[PDB]
């Protein structure tokens, strides 16, 4: 409260740890259907069914350019990316799996890096 703070977490390396695990995300062998915005135009559904779109280049732009004001809001933009496509892909689907394994990974990063 006012005058009364818990101690000061390091939070100095935070934009470069998330850089880091960023580029680990898009160089996973499954990224390929994250790396770029869905195609709007080409296909069906996906504007009036994925209210907030995301994808890994959007996440990139956002925290080279000062959009994320702590972690936990760059943390949800990847969550955003992985409940998007489990929204609109069959569990047993290329992309649905793709989606899975990409979650399971970057949560692990996660843990690992801050917790």
């Amino acid at each position: 409260s006012m005058s009364v703070k818990k101690p000061k977490r390091d939070d100095s390396k935070d934009l470069a740890l998330c850089s880091m695990i960023l580029t680990e995300m898009e160089t996973h062998e499954d990224a390929w259907p994250f790396l770029l915005p869905v195609n709007l135009k080409l296909v069906p559904g996906y504007k009036k069914v994925i209210k907030k779109p995301m994808d890994f280049s959007t996440i990139r732009e956002k925290l080279s350019s000062g959009q994320y004001p702590n972690l936990e809001t760059f943390a949800l933009d990847v969550r955003l990316v992985f409940d998007n496509c489990e929204t609109f892909n069959e569990d047993d689907s290329d992309i649905g799996r793709a989606g899975h394994n990409m979650r399971k990974y970057f949560e692990k990063k996660w843990t690992d890096t801050f917790k």
